[PDB]
This record gives C-alpha cells, structure tokens and sequence, in this order.
C-alpha cells in the first residue's frame, strides 16, 4: 500500500544517481545567450521553450541559433519547442479607465465599437458572445483578475454587466469565458506564420495552445502539412471543454501540457488539482508524454530559495506520474535561472527515489486491452525482466521513437538508452522520462542491419556514462535478424 | 489502483458537503480583533494559533480573550494553541551592529563567551558550547536561517572552528544557527518557555506546539513542565530537524500529535528531503492514529495577493490527500492582507482532496498494518467505520469524554462526519485537530448522570439533524459502552434517524 | 495467495478443537435403530436424510420417532430431512431380456405398449421422448450403465436407437435424457402424499430431488402448504438445466445439494467437478446452505479404512466452502456407519484447520451490492471485529434462524452460539456450517426484551463446552432495547 | 478470487484443445503386452512406471522393450520409470505361518534375531535392531499396511516390547511394519535396489521413483548408486512419512522432483493429514519449479467398474488443481479390467481442470515468490511466459539440450503448449513430467551443427503447424540464446507462424 511504502521512506538514504524525469524551461532575457543557455543545459534543462506570446521570428531565431550551439558546444541533443500565442479574445480599443467595486457596464460584439470604447459600451472581439455567456454566469477579464456577471442581454450584441471588484483597464486586455464552450479557431493566423516558422527552422515539437477537441488538434497537424508530419503536438488544455474532451484530444496528440496558469482562471483553483491528477493519469496510461506547468518554483523568479509549497508541488507532479515539469518566468526572466533548474532536477530525484518500484509498472500494465501487439508484449516485459534481475539500464533501437516511449511507458527505475538513426528523435525523447538518447549516424557508419554497431554503441554509453559496469546485466530490444518495422526481441545481456 | 480512481476523476461532479479537515490559524495584527476572529472563524478556522516566538502575554492574552468572545458570540467550541519560542542557538552580537561576508572569507567562530558582545569579520560568538565535538572539518554551519552557509575547515581548539564563507551575506546581532545533521543538546524547554507555558496553563489553552522536539525524553520533559494542572492539555510535538525525523517513532509514542514544521526542518535538511519526511512521518500518525498537522507556506503568495500560486493550491490538496489531519496557515493569517479569503480558499481545496480520496483505501492501509489481536474498543471503532461504509451511512455518532474514541474512529478515515458527544468542553476544542471530528457538549451538571447513554445520543442525533448531516431515516452508525462496560466503547449499533 | 498459504500447511500443528462443518446422514438397516442413531450422532451426525425412494410411511415413521428419542436421550437437536423420490422417466412392463454390444432397438410413448414389450418395441413413460431427443443424441439407461443413440424417428412416438454395449434388463428401470430439457412434474403424486406426510410429521426439510426450475422450486413450497411454510427446501441439482438455471434456483430455495450421483449420469462425469465449485461458490456468495453427496466415502461401505481419492474429496468439498457433507450408503446399509462418520468428521477439521482464516470473509463481502441491508452490516463488521480481537467464539440471538445464517455467511473462524426461541431453528441451524444452537424457551422462562437471559445462556453455553474461558473476548450479536425484527448492534464482552 | 473466479465458471463452453497434466501408468499383465501398450500410449501414457517391488529383471525387460517397441511404431516419445522397492521392515515368520489376534492381547515383540522364525500369538521378531529406542511406551506400531495397530505398554528390556493389540487381525510371515511418527534409520537403498538400480542404468531408464526417502542425504546415496553412467537419470523422490514430509524443502534441493506417495504416506500419517501435506509439497515443487507427481488410488473403482466414483473425479480434478505435473495410475493399469478407459478418464479429467484454472494466479503466485534478482535465464523465462499471456500465445517454443530450460518456463505455468527442440532423445523422455511441455527431437548428427539456431528454430514452428497448436499468422513466443551466449537461453522473440 501506499501508506505501507511511506512508513518505510527515509531521508538518509543514498538517492537515484541518475535522474528520470525531464525539464522544460522557457527562454528569454535572462537566459538567451549562447552561455546562459550552456549553463542551463548543465544545469538540467532538457527542452527549450520558445514563447510564441511575444517576440518577433527575428528574436526567436536568435533563441533557437544560440540553443543549437549551446548544445553542439557540449555534445547535448536538446529539444526546441514552440509555443504557439494561441486563438484568444480581447477587448477592443479605449485610452483608459478605472473600475472600482459594483460598478455596472455594458459589452459589444458589434465592430463598429473596436476603435471606440469606454467605461460604459466597450468591444469584445469574439462574436459568439451573447450566446456562450447567458445571464448570471461570469466574464473573467485580464486573467480574471477582474470578474463580471451577466444580468441580460441589452440589444443582439450587447450584454449587461454587474462589475465585482477594483481595477483598471487598457486596450486589447484578456479575456476569459469560465465554463463556456468557446467556438474559436484551433489555429490564429498569427499561428498560422508561427508554425510555418517552427517547419522552416525545424523545431522538434509545438506546445499548442487552447485546445478544446481532437478536431482542433487536427488543425493544428494539417497545418503543420507535409514538411511538418513528424513534429510532436504537445496540446495544452487550458479550460473545461479540454478537460471534458481529455480523452480524444490524447487520441489526436503526441502528448499533454497541463497549463494549469491557464486552467486556473478559467475553471475554480481548486479544481486544478483535480484535473492534473486525472490528465497526467489517462497520458500514462496510453504511454504519451506529459507536461506539468506554471508556478512550480515561482518565488524563484525573487529568490534564491523556492517555498514549501513550491517544492512540494514539484515531487507531486512527479509522484502524480508526469514526464516532464516545466518553468516559465523563474528562467525566462528571473534572477536565479541556474539555481532555479538545479533544485528542480533535485526535487525529481528526490521525489522518484521515494517512488515505489512497480507501483507503476503493474497499474499501468493491468489497464491495457490483452491481446496486445507484439512489440508492446516485448517491451512491457523487458520492463519487467528488468525489475527481475535489478538491470542498471535497458538498451532499445529506436529510429522513430516510437518503441523507447513504450518502454518507458512502463515506468522501470533504471534509464533507458535509446540509439536512434535520427537526431530529431533524440531531441524528441527529451519528454520522455527516463530515456538518454545516442545518434548512429547510418549513412557515416553503414547499415547495421544485424545490430550489432548500434547495441555495442549503447553498450559502451552505458559505460561511459556510469549506467553500468562489466559484468553487469542489461536490458537490450530491438528486432530479430529478420522482423521490420518494429522491436520484437529482447536479450539480457552482460556488459563485456 | 491509485492510477484507475485517477483516470475516473471528474470535475464536473458535486463535491463533499462536509470538510473532513481542520485549518489551524497564526493570530496577529491581521486577525486578533474579535470581528476579524468571528469571520475567521465563520471562513473555517478550528484552531487559533498563539507563535510564543513574539509578543508579550498581555498581547496573547487579548488573543486568548478575543477568541473565547468571537467563539461564544457564535456558539463554536474553538481550540487554543500555543507555539513555544523553544530553545535556540543564536550568534553574539558584531561591532557596529553588522558585518559584510563574501565567498572565500576565513572566519572564527568561537564558543568562547568572552567574544559575544565583539564579533567582526575574523571572530564571532556562537552560543553552543558544545560546537566543536558537533560539528567536524566538512560539516557545515547554516546562519541566519541558512541563508548563509559555513564549511568548517578546522579546529584550532577546543572551543574555536576556522570556517569559510561560501556565500554573500550581511550579518546583524544575535542571527539564528543551525546545525545541520548534528544532535543538538539543548534543554526541551528554555527558561522563557516556562514562563510561557505556566501562563498557557494558567489560561486553559487547549494544547502546546512543542518546538525543537529531537527526543522523546524532551516531550516527557514538557509534560513534566506542564505539571498536574496541565496534565489534560495535548502536546503536539513539532518536528524541525534531522534527529526529530530520525526519532519519529519514540516521539510520537510520548505526543498527542505531531507538527510537520516544513519551514525550520527545510533549513536543517535538503529542502528536496522535506517531502519525504513529510510523507513519511503523516503516514506514521495515521498508522498510529494521532493527529498531524501539516505547517509552513502552504498559501504564502496570499500573504500579499487575492489569489494563490497553482503550486500552493497543490500543496494544500496533496498534504490532504498525504493524510494530514490538519493544514496550517502563519503570516497568511497573523500578517496578510486578505486572511479571510485565504482561509476560504484552504477550505475549498481541502473539500476537493478530499472529495478526490478513495473512501476505502486509508481504511483498509490502515487496518491492515494493525497488530492482531486489537483491544476490544479498537476493533469496535475499525469495525464501526466498516459498518459505515457498508450502508453508506452519513454520519457516526461517537460518545468520547476524553476524546479518545472520536481520535480512535477518526484514525480509521471513515468518509463522513463523526458526530461526537462529548461531556468536557476542552475535548470539544481538542477535537479540532482531528478529522472529521464535530463535538456535541453534553453539560451533565444541568442533565444529569445519562448512564445509560440514551440523552447523549439523542443530542447527537438531534445535532445531526439540525446540522444537516442527516435527515429521517437515513441510518447512521452509533459507538459507545453498554449498560455495564466502563472506561471505553464495547458497542456499535446502526440506528435509522427518528 | 493460496500458493503462499500452502507452503506454510504444517501436518505437525494442533487441528482446530470445534468442528465447523456438518455432516448428512442417510438412514437405513444398518442405522435406524435408537442405538445406532445415538452412536451416529455421538460420531458427528447432524442431519438424519430419509430416503423417500424407498420405503413406506410406516418405515420412515419408525426413522422419525427413533431419531428423536436418540436426540432427546442425548440432549442434542438433530434435523430431519425428508429426501424425496422425485418424478422420474422409466420403461414399461416387459419379463426380461439382454442387450450385448451392438443391437438395434425401438423405443415408444404410446401407453398401449406400456404393459406389453420386448427386445425390439418397449415403452418409455415420458410422452414428450420424440421431442427432447432428436437424431444423433443418447438415451442413458438404468443411471447410464447402457447408453442408446438416436438415428430417426419411425411413427410419431417411437425413436430407432442404436445400444452402444452390454447389459440385462428389467421392468420399470430408471431412464435418463443426458442434455435434454425434460418437461416432468416438479411434483408427482407420489411426492405430495410423502410431502404431506412430512408436514404433518413436522420434517425441518426438504431435499427437493431433480429441480431444474425456480417455478419448480415454488411448485414444492405450494405443495408444503400454510402449515408447511417454514420447512427448508433444499434444492437437489441433478441435470444439466439445474445447473443452467442455478441462479434463479438458488433465489427461489433455501439451499442447494450437489446432487454428483444424479449429475455424473446427466452430465459427462468430468464435468461435475465444475459444477461442484461453481454451485458451492454460488451460495457462499448469497449466504444459502449448500450440501455435497454421493460417494464422498463410498468403499466404506465395505472396508474400515477409506481410499486416498475419498480423503481428498471430503477435504475439497470443505475447502470449496460447502456447509455440509452427505453420506447415502455409506451410513445406509454400510459395515462401518460409526467409523466413516468419524472419519469424515476428522476430515472436515483438518481441511478447515488448513483453510486462510480471512480469505472467505473478503471475498465473500467484496461481491456484495452496497448498500447493505443494516443487519447485514452488522453481522460481517461483527465477523471482522471477532478476526480482529481472535474471538473464540460468538454469539447471536436467532429465532427464525436468518441472523445465525447470516453470521456463517461471512465465514468466522470460530464457533457461532445461537440462542433461538424455536426447537425447530435449532434443528434447521444443522445446515449451516460453525453454528451450534441453544434452546431458549421463552413461554417457560419469560420474555427477555432486554436480552440479558438469552445472553447469559449462551455465555455459559460458550465455558460448558470449552469454546472459552473467563476474561476471553465474545462477539455478541442481537438487538438494542428498540429495535424489532433484526439485529442492529454489535458487542465485544469479556466472559465473567 | 477464486469465488469470483468460481461464480463464473460454465459446463457449456468448450475445454482446452491440447492437455497440460501427464499422466503416468503402472505397467502389469493388464497393459504389458505391445498392443496393450500402444491403446495406453494413444489413451494418453507419458510415463511407463515399473514397480520394482515385485517381479524379476526379466519381468520388466519385456516390459522396457515392450514400451520402446510400442512407442518407435507410434513415433513417441516415452518416460520409462524405475520404482524401487527400497527398504523394509517386516515381522519375523510365524509357526503354522499365521496367528490371530483380538483387542486386549498382549505380545511381545523382539528385535532379538532368535525368534526370527518362531513367531507367536505371545512374541515375534521385527527386523529393526533400534525398536525400542524408536518408540517409547504410549507410541503405535503398525503392522500390515496398518490393518493391525499395536500400543507399546513398556519396555521389557534393550530388544524387547510389550504391547497391547489394539482390533482384530490374522497375521501372516513378513507382514510389513511402519512405525508412525518415528525416525527410521534404514540405508537409502537396499542391497536388492543396488541390483535393480544396475539393471536400471544399464537399460537406461529415463527416471528412477526412489522409494522411502526421509532425507536429503538419501537422495545424494540413491544419486551416487547410479553412478557415472548414471548421472543423468532424474530422481524422483518418493515421500513415505512423517521424516519425508518434515525435510521436504532439503529433500526438494537435492532431487530433480518429487513423488507424494499417499499409500505409504497415509499409513505412516492419520488418513486426513495426507491433504495437508499434498497441498503443500505441491507447492513447494510449484515453487522451486521441479515435477510433482500425484500417486495412488485415483481412480481406484475402475480396476473393476467402467466408471469411476465421484470422488475418485474429484481427487483427480483437485490434484490438476493443486497444482502437479502429473497424475499416476498404480492397480488401475497394472491389474485393472479396463486400462484404457480409465487412462481416457484421467485425461479428460485433466483437461476439464486445467480449463476450470484461472490462466494467470499460479504465474503471478509463483513469481512473486522468488527471490530478486533472478538469474537471467529465469528473468528470460518467466518474462517470456508474460509475454505469451499478453499477445494470447498459442504455442510457446524452447531450445533445451538438457531440459532445464522447457522446465523453466512450465515452472511459470503459461496456459498453453510449450514446444521443447531437444538435441537428446533422453530430454525428450523425460521432459514428460513436466506440464505443458511437447518435445521434438533435433538430430544433429544428421543435420549438422545448428549455431544460430535456425534450423531447430523451424523445426519447432513445423511442428506447432502440423500438431495443430497454430496456424499461419499465429504468434509464438520462442525462447533460446542469441548468437553468442552459451549454457542458457538469454533471448525471448515474439514470432508470427510463417
Ligand atoms: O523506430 P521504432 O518505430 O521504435 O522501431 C525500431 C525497431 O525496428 C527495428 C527493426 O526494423 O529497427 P532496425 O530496422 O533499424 O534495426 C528494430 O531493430 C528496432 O528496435
Ligand atoms: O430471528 P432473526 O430473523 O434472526 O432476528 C433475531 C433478532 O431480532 C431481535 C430483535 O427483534 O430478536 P428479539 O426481539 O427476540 O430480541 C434481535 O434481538 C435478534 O438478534
Ligand atoms: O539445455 P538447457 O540447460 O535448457 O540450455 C539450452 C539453452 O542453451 C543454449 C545456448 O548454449 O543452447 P544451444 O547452445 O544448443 O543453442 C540456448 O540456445 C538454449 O536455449
């Protein structure tokens, strides 16, 4: 039991020596430069996220450029993604004015109050206004900061407001519908450059945001199109439509982002941790990556030590069962960037040394449909065959990556070694826990069509590395001399 | 499995109407005026904390008669808690009142007293005689609450440590030490907390958090402290460094309860160990079924701001669903600027941990680590609650008089209210730091003896009915003693609401 | 898991001192004396089985009286069961013939062949043959020591069989239709007047032969009658449709037999074994009697000493979860009636010393629909309570017998004490394993509202028979001061 | 559980195709003849058993050329088992050769060689000098299969007991004796075992039934009579008594399985002790993963009935579902009317209680219970045996030079055929007490040396094809090393049937 494994733990135990879990920080002044990307890579960073919300493609390249010879500097495969600015709503023009409590306003959809607007008839740019907020229920402005309850509806266009709190306003604020189906494109046009952007420069994954249904997340693909097919859509769920959706928007995705900053406004706080608990579940059940966001160390954006609460949110959203955890400002624009990525790469050791064995490894195994295919039969009980002789590393072929997220899937405690034929897929597998990658260049080494060249350069990664020493059992799946397309094959193997 | 109730969470589902949790409250100038403590109370505190770290007793004193007013005026039996300074290892004073450290200064320190009222740059006193058998060349010295960091690199005698710097910092008289990993020996009680503690007993508070606790012989040492006429007040004790982690077991055999006081115990050890400790030490309270209180910046961003960091409200929920009995709130509360919505806030999301718990998995953890055979009031409470859960009852209804056989009920985690009549109003207050608890009192000087239990449980079931938690014919599961039996609960019955 | 469980069985340990299983006898020559019937029930017998196949009213009488004199004699309550002859098919008139391997014969329904009949036209006394066997089916004859296989139908009441071996024959031989659905009286003539006779003669039970419906099982209860109404019917399963329809079957009986003689001609005989464990496990489930017969120790009929097979089938049948062993010839007309009850007896414990105290309990509460019923939470939380306080014994006060049954539901290690207001609960209570029953004769000693005499009662009950001992914990069920009907309270008592 | 798993069951579905148990027979006038023995082998014969306590060597040549000659026109693969007599002890003879005894009589019994001859209602001799150090006053003998009992009343002198007769009895010459409870110091193996081992090694029999082991240091003396050319012939260890069963875990080491003797045992042991210790020798060789085999009475009644009693099915059903290898018939075979009907019984049985058998509760329970880590071969084979689950394998398939390997994936109990490639026609005998487990021969003098496996590999997946455990476009889960690793296998590949 959970409570039998708790009594148990210990604080003067040796921890992990080698850490599972994976880590998104978003770049920007604080961090761009080729050094201070260096840092951060040496520091734990495994993705770089670029923040789409701001900064033009001139700034955006600069960041991806600088990552790239950051991590050729230190022989690292890191992960570019981008993340999208996303569909929203806004209010129109002003050029300000002040909202002080109880105070009663009127909203227009009609856009011939765009560039006109005041304390009284002001513009909001989604035009399905009048149908998703009916009378009583609430609109979130700027973050919610400021909340406002509908009384009726004044002409076809207008609604009227019951203003709740203090607060100021200018143009082009945000605004948040709380519960409300809301009918926007997957895709802005802004994204629409945005992504064309992230293909010509090859970014390895999209953070998408505001996604609501598995329609959307098609979108998203068809617009990425041909030169974009293999980039991972990571779907950020943001309101209660993509929770409600959560099952088919997995179906569609390569992987989930809890944007809890988001969620948080636009569903109750306290909810949040309901739907994180749930979202990271149903991803480690199908085996897709999953990202844990928004305020994990947030004080450290100030200070040199993160809260209580801040490191406990972190172990949590690793014992919850997630891939990866992320940071926004506590790098992109805080004092303490290095510092900020060590106590989180500190917090996931610690949190997966307190994790028990194969808690997860059965839960996860027990929910899929038998008869499963070959490969997923291959790659559960190698994850098993692991556990039984305590190997320090398992060793798979992987060229799409698609076999080295199924190990994972499977949660073992020891890493994963993926060799792969493709640097992308390297810089793919950076959210998925527990996997290292090593490239064999084929077209430089030939084809390796018995394994051998690729198995005896993850060998001796694995002894380079301190996974393993000679004479130590590990976990080798790839296919047979004859099986495509797929790994059907597992051997333990001792390191020579 | 933990992974298949996740997958079926929903929030879209109603949430429990009842919270099962207790939300302890630091007092000061935010929230010691009685209106302030009656909205307090009304946003969902069931504690009110006294931090004996400052104040006079004429301050704590207008908080302890503040709280009996505000509690009175609304018919709520309110426990009153009081925190110890407890002992401390504090640096001398410096020249000029401050000295400027940077990375790679060597410096002294000295337990030599002679150097308390003169410390620079080169020498400092630090008042722990004992410093050099404690602390070896490696080890390191935290000051000013480990926002400093010294290696010790040599002992050049008995009573003096050469160190080095490794951090930037400027240092003001008497700072706080910390020594990390090293035992620590000073008394259970300082010389201020008698003072203290003879005024706690003096004005009936409800129990003590028992600062600094290492040992079990320092929890008897407060006991003792607290004499006969506090023999009745619960020692909660605060565990804050590695040996109070080391010694969990012993310690919590000698408390009433433990406080996990995350915010000095992170400064003792790695802040990344503080998790493990506190899921460690909350599921030994459970398994032994004493009350844990879970402490330290669990809402700190609404100290200043309206709305909680998503870290924070995950640290509320996941310290709920770790199994502490009770979370905390201190400069929230004693300092901030919105000390009601924050308590509002703590209330909501311990309603959705718990409303997110599998009813019958602590339950069955639980009973299961339990020696066999039990004491018959044991196996009448763990059956009791099984009871409940079998006809989805929607209350218990316990008869405890020290407490005892609601904290027993409670230790089994049933999903609803325990309604307990109780004939002592400092076991109503005491209750508060136990789950699901709700006390009745039944006043036995105007009443009468109820030897057969028969008044008593019709106040409970009267109370559960006026209060919501049932209606008419809803059964609900009722524990105490025969007609014959003393001295504890031989009894359970399922009774349908008249 | 049973498999850790067993390797920890230890033939060196102390078997448990109260036997909670129960045992069936049939009554016979060797056994209808008031002496042998003392001895039997000195050697272990709880239920005297009258076997209406045989014998007269006057035969049966002579059982009847006799039994309850040895029982008066000896102090104990000891049930009678009336085991009905049951409607059955058999051949016509002949006066004989012989049939060796091969032979071709014809079989008819028209009642003008019933007095008539030779090696090649003789009759079968159920009408509606042509339709239950179709072409290519069997027709087992004399309990299936011949078997016959259909090829056609010649006029619309005879079939052409094929005989398939061996065997002699005469008048009126037993006939059986192996698979077929059989459209018999659950009830024939012969039943009523012997039903009748055991309502007036006051029977505790009823085993039911040859149920295969529960409109059949409510066609017995009817048939019982007003004065009737609180004889056990034990359901005997003897055919394929029995077991098809044992759910509802099981809902409309008291209880169940496993009817293996009867079964092991209608179904292949390795298929009885299924049945066994489904049926047994079946009234484990909703907390009804159930009875395992037929050859458990069959060559005692002959030898003092049984085979290792008979052994283990009386130890599995009680690691199944059946209440009650039966024994037919074996005590009937057997050499060695006293001894293959005592050894059946010994069996019983050492199987139930071998069997995981707690194993039953959980998986038995683990399948029940919650909400219970308020009694029945408070008999399996009070068969908790008793595991967790390693109570020596219980108590309850039962006066229809309902709460005592329920208590043995939830299968305690230790015996249930009874207290009941009615001989006849006593006697009915034999069924049930653990339970053992105290008389409380409430016209003679008063009304006992509060209890505390029925309580008393079974406490010294509990030390005369050396269940425990002063300063041992109890677990006492029955009602608080108000409520009527049922239990609704538990107590842990320590003996005075 | 197994309630739930027992609710559930149905006698309308269909059974498994393909047999898991084996089935080993007693050969005698019955079955002895070639045409007898090819009916047994097509009823369902794996082992041959030759009961070695009586008939000659020429006896029992018949019967080893007999079966090789029944098996090479089936083409089988066919156990043949050597059953020693082992050691005895017995009475002396008796003047007139019998003596009758009622309850209350007295007799002296001697182990004084004198009286060997001269037995009488008043004394006789018993072949075991330590008598009267093996029981004491109050302890049972037991004479003739325990028909007769006999209470010890006191020791008269060094050789010589008075007993009491406890029921009736006509005793005739060298009755057996079996003293219940005792230690009992007789060789591992008699002088006449020695002749018959010999003969056994020489016509080399696949596995010897080793009669009356107490000890694991018997099994090594049964191991070292068999000698160099015998070293490869499997010991199966008889349990006899109450020794057998107490040091069944070292007897378990030291053998390659495990026979439970219950004849034997139940006269050595109360009747209804025999259950226990079935249930948990069974286990225990579960555990370990070493053949148990089922003895005696069985299916008793069909020596004489074409039908068996009901609980003769049921003890066959529940021996399948304890968990043996095999079940064995002794009389039924040997003596009985109706050899192979009863063969064709045993085997239906078996099938319906292999099909009752909830697919993966032996797999987990046996795995859960072995130490960690595994050696890999072990890791490989059970993890393979997961793997078959998982993709609804049809078939399994094992390269085994030994055996070892085919024995340790049926240790893990996959629910389908294990198809064993064998390089040794006497791994292919004797894999035939091993569950599961279908052997074909690979000869690699003809076929050459096979390093990379492939041509046993196809040889395997033919004969999954023609014996109808597959089709095309099955998976098959295959088992053996990759193309470095010698002495086990440290590869498992899941492979769709071409
Ligand atoms: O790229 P994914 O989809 O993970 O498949 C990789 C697997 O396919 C195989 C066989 O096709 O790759 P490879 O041909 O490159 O040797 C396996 O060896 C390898 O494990
Ligand atoms: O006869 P059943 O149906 O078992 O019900 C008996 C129960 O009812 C009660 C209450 O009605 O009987 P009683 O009135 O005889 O005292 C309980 O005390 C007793 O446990
Ligand atoms: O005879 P056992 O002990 O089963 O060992 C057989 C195993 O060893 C190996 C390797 O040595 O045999 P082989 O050399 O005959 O190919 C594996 O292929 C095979 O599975």
């Amino acid at each position: 039991s959970q409570l039998e494994h708790n009594i148990g733990l210990s604080i003067f135990e040796p921890v992990a020596k080698h850490r599972a879990n994976r880590i998104v920080c978003t770049i920007g002044p604080s961090t761009q430069s080729v050094e201070a990307l260096k840092n951060l890579m040496k520091s734990g960073m495994s993705v770089a996220r670029m923040n789409f919300s701001h900064g033009s493609h001139e700034y955006h390249q600069t960041t991806i450029n600088n990552v790239r010879a950051a991590a050729a500097e230190l022989g690292l495969h890191i992960g570019i993604a981008l993340d999208t600015k996303g569909p929203e709503i806004r209010t129109g023009l002003f050029g300000e004015v002040s909202f002080a409590p109880g105070d009663i306003v009127c909203v227009t959809t009609d856009p011939a109050y765009e560039k006109v607007g005041t304390k009284e008839k002001f513009y909001i740019d989604y035009p399905q206004l009048t149908n998703a907020v009916r009378p009583g229920g609430s609109i979130y402005v700027d973050d919610g900061v400021m909340t406002l309850r509908v009384v009726s509806k004044e002409d076809d266009r207008t609604l009227k407001c019951h203003v709740n709190n203090h607060h100021r306003l200018t143009d082009r604020r945000g605004i948040n519908l709380p519960g409300c189906e809301v009918d926007l494109p997957a895709v802005s046009e802004k994204d629409r450059k945005d992504l064309e952007f992230g293909v010509a420069q090859g970014v390895d994954m999209i953070f998408a945001s505001f996604i609501r249904t598995a329609e959307q997340v098609r979108e998203v693909r068809a617009a990425l199109g041909e030169k974009g097919k293999d980039i991972l859509i990571i779907s950020k769920i943001e309101n209660h439509q993509g929770v409600q959706n959560i099952d088919s928007i997995i179906e569609a995705s390569n992987g989930i982002m809890v944007a809890r900053g988001d969620l948080g406004v636009e569903i109750p706080a306290e909810k949040v941790c309901v739907a994180q608990m749930c979202i990271i579940s149903k991803c480690n059940v199908v085996g897709k990556p999953v990202i844990c966001a928004t305020q994990m160390l947030e004080s450290m954006t100030s200070n040199p030590r993160p809260t209580r609460a801040e490191v406990s949110d972190v172990a949590n959203a690793v014992l919850n069962g997630a891939d990866c955890v992320m940071l926004s400002g506590e790098t992109a624009k805080g004092k303490y960037p290095n510092e900020v990525v060590q106590y989180m790469a500190r917090i996931c050791v610690e949190a997966q040394s307190a994790t028990h064995d194969t808690v997860m490894f059965n839960s996860i195994k027990n929910l899929q449909k038998i008869p499963m295919c070959p490969e997923e039969a291959v790659c559960s009980s190698a994850v098993a065959s692991a556990f039984e002789v305590q190997a320090k590393a398992m060793l798979v072929l992987s060229n799409t990556g698609r076999s080295a997220r199924l190990i994972s899937k499977y949660r073992p405690n020891c890493p994963i070694i993926c060799v792969t034929t493709r640097l992308q897929t390297c810089r793919q597998l950076n959210v998925t826990r527990s996997v290292v990658s090593v490239f064999y260049d084929a077209a430089k080494s030939g084809e390796d069509k018995d394994k051998e060249k690729r198995v005896k350069l993850g060998l001796d990664f694995a002894k380079k590395e301190k996974y393993a020493s000679t004479g130590d059992v590990v976990v080798v799946v790839h296919a047979d001399h004859s099986v495509k397309g797929y790994p059907n094959q597992t051997r333990l193997i001792y390191l020579p």
